[PDB]
């Protein structure tokens, strides 16, 4: 930060440090700044720390390191500035404040594994068809292999492949004798494709999720499950959805919408709706189909985030302590289900961290069965569409597909401001090229979506504003996670 | 709640158990939010900490010790904070004693009472001098002048809504000369119900309406050319922009739902800002009922803003300022403006002599708005006050005020806060109240200016009290508390 010393008289150091926010107008990342703490370094005896407004922040010393806090005082909004005012005694062989470090209110070691890059040889504007693949043999390398992967991709199955596994369910779902993973349509697969490069969520996570939820995308050959008559490979299955939900596929309630709405504000702009956003039709058409499945990622990132602010590095640390190797999945899904209230009353990473740690199955021994067996359902499903490699779901797409999928994510994602129309039009040139490149492969008539789709995404998202993924940020939020003791 | 868990040796330890007890919403216990908790003792304060790790700031002035929950001073809906108090036993009274939560609110703010009905008054059957104190003043013609500006402290007439529609020989958005109308009636039912509710002077809203979107005002002025209204064969011309989706009072997206954040008791979750504040040509459009309270609401919680950051000293203020509209000004300039702009004028703070020194306060400070906004506001508010010789009115039919009360229901409060039998009973209360008044005028309609007032009350008779809820939640907590004026 930006300190400075005012006077040094005598024995006693004055240092102004000016805590604030830059930006006048919008800017990504920047709109408002969460500051946790702000810890410096001194040998010195340090003798008041106050505001320049009047008041003075809490502050404790730690031998030669100071943690200063700014309790209700540490919301920074636009074009916002705190001074503050430091004494010390001089004394040791490093007097002076220095190393002064600003603790953000996040995750300050959150993990969001890679799934893979394009080539360093791609440039902006005319690129190669090199420049799109690094090894053709793998990039069409049909054999599937299998993977455990839960929420979070961190050991991906294949870096420029979509994997979901469209397995058959031999258990009930939904008290069901037997299920069958379908997609409805290919656009909700471009929105499972997107929030799985942007938020590094497994696709097949949120298909157990939506199918647990609302049947969104799962269907039956048992009777008593009657609604839509959905045939593949000439083979009636009832698909017993509720398409009229305006809480969609995944059951997101507009309390939970408009809060993770406040939590961040560089993703959902201020006219964002929540039946607008969820609800879908029978209609492939409806935005909603592609906009449903990314928020629904947020939200369960967002806890993910929570944690990361609440408990920090320790978090990671019960990450190669836990046994289940299913934990943070049973977690996660837990808290989607039940409420972030109910993981910070289930007090893991506090006052029951042995039993958590020590047990083979984490919710099993925590009784957190859930509404209807939830979270070993959706689990479960995870598991098999992951396990799946008989079959694997893929799709073609025009070009009028992809122009309206990213007319469709500009329209209802990110911020004035974030992408300007400049770049934004040279992106969509950019991801044309890229389009009609890797399209001469299939005829040039289509695209293939588990093969090229991740191509295209991360094409388009060498433009997008870095780091991509933002931090939550805002009034609620501080305080939200602040109280937060897990 | 507290209690001593302890007494061993000569030091004390109590438990304060500070905590929300409501689990479904309920009338302004949604969320609360404490600035302080003070409480008395004559011994020594050794320790005062959270039961669940760390502890909140304090500091002892005498018998006095003040606690601040800071950033923990958020209470939801079934949250609960235990605190321990570590005290060495000394003086004549050493146990904790005479405990005050101070809710971060202005903790004497002051809404004047209008008029109320009388005592008398019962639910379910009534009479009609149960509606009437006293039919004399109640249908008195004549206009008593006043000088309210933002709150109506003096009433004109406790029953009666005194709309003066006077013309205006005065420059309001560079026009030669300006006249006072109302677009259509529900706009005046909605600008009493902030009237009764808020306790805003509809002619200050008259003015603001007027000042921002000409959406109370015509001219005959020919350069401003528009809408032609006719009002007793004179040709008008009305440049109202009806299109635009900030509404008459021009309420920007962001100031909507900041206000609708801060007050849960009156904005429900599924409210926008379109469907609420855009008007159309149309009467029978929600906004036009909706535009003026909101607007009120989004005053007053300027008004309520300063009294969580200057408190009694407000107050003070208002009988040691030499300007009589001194709050009106600050009030509307910082509508204009934005609170920023009120708290970068620190009257409250650093500039106090100043302002209760100078007589003229909008001219001292150079707080001009945009294009002469506060003084053409203040003076078409006074010219409105003043005016004697014409008050608007309007007839009332039994549809209308089904329309108005459904519209109620429909665009404001809460689930939770007035069940099913608790509205049906009070339309019923008030079913019999119009039909009670309207015999007066042969039971086709009932007068605007002189009933709806009562008709008002009659209906507020069941609304949940304190009919004005204290603003709340995490944005307001924090806007609030930083606020130094
Ligand atoms: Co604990
Ligand atoms: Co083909
Ligand atoms: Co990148
Ligand atoms: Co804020
Ligand atoms: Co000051
Ligand atoms: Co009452
Ligand atoms: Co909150």
């Amino acid at each position: 930060m930006a300190y400075r010393i005012v006077s040094e008289t005598g024995d006693k150091i004055t240092v102004e440090l000016t805590l604030a926010n830059k930006n006048t107008h919008y800017v990504w990342n920047g709109w408002c700044f969460d500051i946790k703490n702000i810890t410096f370094e001194t040998t010195g005896k340090v003798l008041s720390i106050k505001y320049a407004d009047g008041g003075e922040p809490v502050y404790n010393v730690n031998g030669n390191l100071v943690t200063i806090d700014l309790t209700w005082r540490g919301i920074f909004h636009l074009n916002t500035t705190v001074k503050i005012i430091i004494e010390i005694q001089k004394s040791g062989d490093n007097p002076y404040p220095h190393n002064f470090k600003i603790h953000y209110l996040r995750g300050e070691s959150i993990i969001y594994p890679t799934i893979g890059e394009l080539p360093a040889s791609w440039k902006p504007g005319n690129f190669t068809l090199s420049d799109l693949i690094a090894d053709p043999k793998s990039y069409y390398d049909p054999h599937v292999k299998p993977h455990q992967n839960g929420f979070i991709m961190y050991n991906p199955p294949h870096p420029t492949q979509i994997i979901i596994g469209l397995a058959d369910i031999d258990y009930p779902l939904n008290l069901a004798s037997s299920a069958r993973m379908w997609v409805p349509n290919k656009y909700f697969a471009m929105g499972l494709a997107l929030a799985y490069e942007w938020f590094k969520v497994n696709p097949n996570f949120l298909m157990a999720l939506a199918a647990k939820e609302n049947w969104g995308t799962a269907v039956t050959k048992d009777p008593a499950f009657k609604g839509y008559k959905v045939i593949i490979d000439e083979e009636e299955y009832y698909w017993p959805v509720q398409i009229d939900h305006p809480d969609g596929i995944f059951q997101v309630e507009s309390g939970n919408f408009n809060q993770i709405k406040a939590y961040y504000p560089d993703i959902f702009p201020d006219t964002a709706d929540h039946d607008d956003y969820m609800k879908v039709s029978l209609d492939p058409n409806d935005t909603a189909w592609i906009t449903s499945p990314i928020v629904a990622a947020v939200s369960l990132t967002m806890e993910r985030e929570l944690l990361y602010a609440a408990v920090g590095d320790k978090y990671n640390e019960f990450l190669r302590l836990a046994k289940d190797p299913w934990a943070e999945t049973e977690i996660i899904d837990f808290g989607y289900n039940r409420g972030v209230g109910a993981i910070e009353a289930l007090k893991i990473f506090s006052d029951n961290w042995e039993k958590a740690i020590n047990a083979e199955v984490l919710w099993k021994e925590f009784n957190m069965e859930g509404f209807g067996g939830h979270v070993p359902t959706v689990i479960n499903i995870t598991a098999t569409m992951d396990m799946e490699t008989e079959r694997i779901y893929d799709a073609n797409l025009t070009w009028d597909d992809i122009e309206y999928f990213f007319t469709v994510v500009r329209q209802k994602f990110f911020r004035p401001g974030a992408i300007s129309d400049e770049e934004w039009n040279a992106m969509m040139r950019d991801v044309k090229r890229a389009y009609d490149l890797l399209s001469q492969h299939w005829g040039g008539d289509h695209i293939s979506y588990r093969y090229d789709f991740l191509t295209i995404l991360r094409v388009a998202m060498k433009h997008w504003p870095e780091p991509h993924i933002p931090r939550p940020t805002g009034d609620d939020w501080y305080y939200h996670a602040r109280n937060y003791n897990p």
